[PDB]
């Protein structure tokens, strides 16, 4: 039956939103000098609607919302309406200390400064 | 195992960075007005090193290619640096018209005149 | 050792996919006009396999399963899904209703096919 | 050539049986309880040429033999007839402990009792 068919095309499209809703965004991790950044491929949302915050856990969370509407016949929907990203840190972060996040051509680039020295325990 | 560790680290994130390759971008596809719209996200790229493809069989092709060049220690390479995607358009492409590519905010939005016809049964 | 334990998981995520792929063997011959095909499907829920012929004469198998553990994990190797297209050295049978039997993690598929092949002349 | 093709084929057949011999079976393996369980999937093997071993290594070791033999002709032959794996185990084995072997719908399950402790900080 066509009605049929079309719930299921609706289905596996609202399945694709939300596989790319848990996938997005990619993201680059690497060191330099005693920074730590982090970058972000986050494609079509507003500077506004995008939070970057730190745990005291040293874990790095993003989250973005955004809404979208279109007028006419609709193929596909797969763009994510929401992200939440949550990073495990390698390394401690440098407390009270400036944290860079900077957003450009839909990519989000985060500098946290990194601590070079760790105390270490005895016994 | 160290060195073992590390290669295998490297192969791992390898492979995360191509699965990436495989499902970005994400696209919405829409037609209004005899256009058909569709929108991608494709974040970090450049509109130069990016092409957009009309064929023969009214498929639409996306290419992207990127050069990531990193200094210092590399913890994640989740990033994609090549991408192929080839859509098959739901309704035929006009044959005579302009089609508009357009890369803003990381969006790559692609508008492509539309031939079709329905029949009306006559009483 | 974090990591290490997160390069753990996802070796083991990484062959389960590889048995997935690999997963089931295929033994296949022809028999009395008929060809026979035994894959080997260990742990898989009868009502959980589909068996069918395609237009161009492949053969496919699906099934899919649920594993579920309480406790420590130390490997999940074991296959959840397996989806297996088998092309087919001769052509199928026009009509002639097929069978499928499901044993000991066994699967066998009996199909007849086309004894003779009509020659075009020019 | 087609009959060179033939022992080619013949070769090609005898190496995928090979390298399934030494693929089967997948393993999984959870400890619950005090005891640890390693779930393998072998399928078409007869009861009585399966064996199942502890080794003062340690190890578990599955080995099991099969006769296939056909009439007619045969397009492949990838179902391994002898296995052997050696599986080191996690933890260790309690010493002169019941375990337990069970073959069903081609699945073995062995159940190995271990032996561990865990410490508790005092005070
Ligand atoms: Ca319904
Ligand atoms: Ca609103
Ligand atoms: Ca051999
Ligand atoms: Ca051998």
């Amino acid at each position: 039956m066509n009605v049929i068919m079309r719930e299921i095309g609706k289905k596996l499209d609202e399945l694709s939103r939300e596989f790319y809703e848990s996938v997005i965004p990619p993201i680059d991790m690497y060191e330099e000098g005693g920074e730590l950044v982090v970058v972000a491929d986050l494609a079509g949302f507003n500077k506004d609607k995008i939070s970057v915050r730190l745990s005291a856990q040293n874990e790095l969370i993003i989250n973005a919302e955004r809404e979208i509407q279109y007028i006419g016949t609709k193929y596909a929907t797969q763009r994510p309406l929401k992200i939440h990203k949550v990073i495990r840190l390698p390394v401690k972060v440098k407390r009270d200390s400036q944290v860079t996040a900077k957003y450009e051509n839909g990519v989000l680039t985060i500098r946290i400064p990194v601590e070079g020295s760790v105390s270490i325990r005895i016994e």
